[PDB]
């Protein structure tokens, strides 16, 4: 059972980026893989706890829409190993290379993302950092959600007001995840990052926090169905308790997706 990987088995290739506490590379281990390494010398005791948490959470997950955890290693450097997703993150498609998807496809990405979140929530995992950067579109047709510095039982911008204005012990909850999901529905349906006409991050954080600013839902593609626009507003509720949980979101998308081809 134990998912540890003996030194030297794993080969490290292209540096590709960063993620919650570490650098990400393309590697090879029984095929090619994603490797998240924390590559210092002595590991922090705090990062030691952070590393052991993502691993703990990942080895709890087995689902198409969740980035497949494959293994970990400690020697030489602490490293998580997951499947390689060819293609790119949803963020990358939408805001960098500008892949223009179609509504049927965009709705599908929405459903699959909703799918993995229900699973996550069913097994009592809270992501606390859902955003299009963390949604990889593998072979350009399957969504894998994947970054897990988070809880069981700054990218702004996807943060609910409650999270923004850290007033109380635990702001993070199922509803905050639901909120983040809402911003992703926004990016899919508008093709934009929200608040693109404010050029000041502080002002963005201050106002979302006080409930002065909210995503401008009038910006959505005209062929985006009514029910989808309707669903987004519900997800983006300023009041935590006023948001629907993921089962309900999933039934919503499934319904509108079914009566869409026309
Ligand atoms: O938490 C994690 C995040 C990533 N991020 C992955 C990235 C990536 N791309 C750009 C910047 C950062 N990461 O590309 C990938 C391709 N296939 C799989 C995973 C990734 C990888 C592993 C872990 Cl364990």
């Amino acid at each position: 059972d134990d998912w540890e990987i003996p030194d030297g088995q794993i080969t490290v290739g292209q540096r590709i980026g960063s993620g919650s506490f570490g650098t990400v590379y393309k590697g090879k281990w029984h095929g090619d893989v994603a490797v998240k390494m924390l590559n210092v010398t002595a590991p922090t005791p705090q990062q030691l706890q952070a590393f052991k948490n993502e691993v703990g959470v990942l080895r709890k997950t087995r689902h198409v829409n969740i980035l497949l955890f494959m293994g970990y290693s400690t020697k030489p450097q602490l490293a998580i190993v997951t499947q390689w997703c060819e293609g790119s993150s949803l963020y990358h498609h939408l805001h960098i290379i500008e892949t223009k998807f179609e509504m049927i496809k965009l709705i599908d990405i929405a459903r699959q993302t909703a799918q993995g979140m229900d699973y996550l929530h069913a097994k009592s995992i809270i992501h606390r950092d859902l955003k299009s950067n963390n949604i990889f579109l593998h072979e350009d047709l399957t969504v894998k959600i994947g970054d897990f510095g988070l809880a069981t039982v700054g990218s702004i911008l996807w943060m609910a007001p409650e999270v923004i204005r850290m007033q109380d012990k635990n702001p993070y909850s199922f509803q905050s995840d639901v909120y983040a999901f809402g911003i992703v529905l926004y990016e899919l349906m508008t093709g934009q990052l929200p608040y693109s006409n404010i050029n000041n991050r502080d002002q963005i954080i201050f106002m979302v926090g006080r409930g002065y600013l909210s995503p401008d839902l009038s910006k959505v593609r005209s062929n985006c169905p009514k029910a989808m626009k309707r669903l987004m507003a519900e997800c983006l509720k300023k009041k935590r308790d006023e948001r629907p949980l993921f089962p309900q979101i999933l039934a919503s998308i499934e319904l509108l997706a079914r009566s869409l081809p026309k």
